[PDB]
């Protein structure tokens, strides 16, 4: 087995990028949350997305915290009584309010709880040994999320904005399989090269639905036939991430 | 004297209607939520619409209490939260936990409120000295509730037993067109044959979709061409309707 202090290159690479996107979730909680707050629907809809990416970039570390996350990320899907549950919160209950309800009411007591919530989790993070066997298994647990949830556009069933998620969810799996790069190489010669290969397939589907403003259309704009050609590649990409813990000695 | 046909006579001859009808409202109420508080999911649906015909058919009455009204009845549609409101409670707010999210889980104390404000409603009904005017604009004001949500399937967006409530409409307005059938044809013995004939109408459509028990189809089963038969009927029937507040000088 892999001691972790050997991987402490790429484990230390990867939670700076952790920290870096946190600190960025955090500045965008805030002025998310300050816009429902202050009942300005327009702002608070803008930056829905873009927030949501910093965190759908770093879920092998924030599902750490199964019960935060819970708090911060749930869907309609996750409870029981649906969209009345009141546990239900976090940021698709705002997104319902936001995007299907179009309303900020009662919403400043759940955005404050979102912002205390994401400025607990930065907390957790700044304090956490990040163990390399979850950071590894991290990216093949991301293509499996997005497998699940994203390539059918059930993330956000309000808003739609599943792109981003999707996106994001791609680009933190990238970026942990680009830090371990040299300890992959050193077991197998030709895995980062197939692994690209799949991740460009899905960046490039991905990129036909970009915005020159710098952001997604929402889901209902992907064509059945790309939806089709994503099922394939994510698919070899869980299965060839979920052999990383195994070779690179951690599991 | 008292005149034979002074309209003391079918104002208190509607209280009664109105009393029986609470008296029923309240006895299936407390099966309803009874089940409800047991878990029986099945047993809770199965007599969710029943329940509410006895509602349906007093609305000129149970509306002239705003708050208790909405809490006991308000949809979706009349939350700026909608599913998510707080405030939304009584029938619809347990429809979407039996019909759409098939469950009980919490719904306890919101079946505790639903009989709590059912048998408020009862005392307030035996308190109420019954305006004759809305007594007699009663069967228009429900016509117009068949018009604006019944006809189109809009009053239970989960349960889509809209039928039972539209029956229930028709039903009370036809009782009140019926206890004021002596005053109304002293003054309009044609208009009152008119009124009679669409009404016939309106029933012989939804008599197709009855079932073996004293029950309905739901609203999806409703042919589209019997939903443009009901709709002439319907809309002369609240214009004319709204006629007999002025024929017996009550404006």
């Amino acid at each position: 087995a892999t001691a972790p202090l050997d991987l402490v290159g790429p484990v230390s690479d990867y939670k700076i990028y952790v920290t870096e996107n946190i600190e960025e979730l955090v500045s965008h909680t805030q002025k998310f949350t300050d816009a429902v707050k202050k009942g300005d629907i327009a702002t608070a809809k803008k930056l829905y997305a873009p927030t949501r990416v910093y965190y759908e970039s770093v879920e092998p570390i924030a599902e750490l915290f199964s019960d935060l996350d819970a708090s911060i990320d749930s869907r309609v899907d996750d409870h029981e009584q649906g969209v009345a549950a009141e546990d239900f919160t976090g940021f698709h209950r705002l997104e319902y309010a936001l995007f299907s309800q179009n309303t900020t009411k009662d919403q400043g007591p759940i955005a404050d709880k979102l912002l205390s919530d994401v400025k607990d989790l930065e907390k957790r993070v700044a304090d956490l040994t990040f163990p390399p066997e979850k950071v590894v298994g991290g990216a093949a647990a991301l293509l499996e999320e997005v497998a699940a949830t994203k390539i059918s556009g059930e993330e956000d069933r309000y808003s739609h904005t599943d792109l981003y998620d999707f996106q994001g969810n791609i680009d933190g799996a990238k970026k942990i399989v680009d830090l371990f790069r040299p300890q992959i190489e050193q077991q197998d010669k030709a895995f980062s090269s197939k692994v690209d290969k799949n991740f460009a397939t899905v960046d490039k589907i991905l990129a036909k639905y970009k915005t020159k403003d710098g952001g997604f259309e929402t889901y209902d704009k992907v064509k059945e036939n790309d939806r089709k050609a994503l099922v394939g590649p994510v698919n070899t990409l869980a299965e060839d991430l979920s052999t990383l813990r195994g070779k690179l000695g951690l599991n």
